[PDB]
């Protein structure tokens, strides 16, 4: 659920999910159109393709359990869904960190309007 | 406070906080249930999600000051609360303007039974 995903992002990046990522670029803060603006934006994209491959699950709402082992995110075992969702969230969060040095305020509150077209996942 | 938030709204969109954004979709207002129906509806979902990260404050009434600098909304300095509450509002009002394009009357006075899923933040 967004609760785990959000506090996962703050642990990895130091930024709070909401203002930092709720509306970054074309895919961060749920969008679905356009050509990803940068690296951070590419992660929201990939994260969306990840959620999209869980038809049998409720990604935005199901609460899953996870712990940090020696500073690394580890998805605890739960249902098939909770596990796949958690991995999607972990991958996105970790990516966010890896690309912090390219995070541009220039893309926060980016006009969804400017994003046109549907990219294949 | 809502008196400042309503002012930004009228400035950025030209519409009155009340009708235009008080009974629109599943989130613009007080009901708060289901899945956002469109760009504008998401702008308001993200907004009381923002108000949820401020437990130690009271957004409805504490008054803050803001101004424009080269036409941009800037939150004047004050207490930590006033500043954070204002950032929530600032972003929301800008979000409403960036989406004046898809704002449709078909979402006004939207019925409760049409607000689906379980969503938390
Ligand atoms: O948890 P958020 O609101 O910061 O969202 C990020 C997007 O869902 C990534 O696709
Ligand atoms: O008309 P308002 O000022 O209550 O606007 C939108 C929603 O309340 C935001 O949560
Ligand atoms: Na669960």
């Amino acid at each position: 659920s967004l609760l785990e995903f959000g506090k996962m992002i703050l642990e990895e990046t130091g930024k709070l999910a909401i203002p930092s990522y709720s509306s970054y670029g074309c895919y961060c803060g749920w969008g679905g159109k356009g050509t990803p603006k940068d690296a951070t934006d590419r992660c929201c994209f990939v994260h969306d393709c990840c959620y999209g491959n869980l038809p049998d699950c409720n990604p935005k709402s199901d609460r899953y359990k996870y712990k940090r082992v020696n500073g690394a995110i580890v998805c605890e075992k739960g249902t098939s869904c909770e596990n796949r969702i958690c991995e999607c969230d972990k991958a996105a969060a970790i990516c966010f960190r890896q690309n912090l040095n390219t995070y541009s305020k220039k893309y926060m509150l980016y006009p969804d309007f400017l994003c046109k077209g549907e990219l294949k996942c």
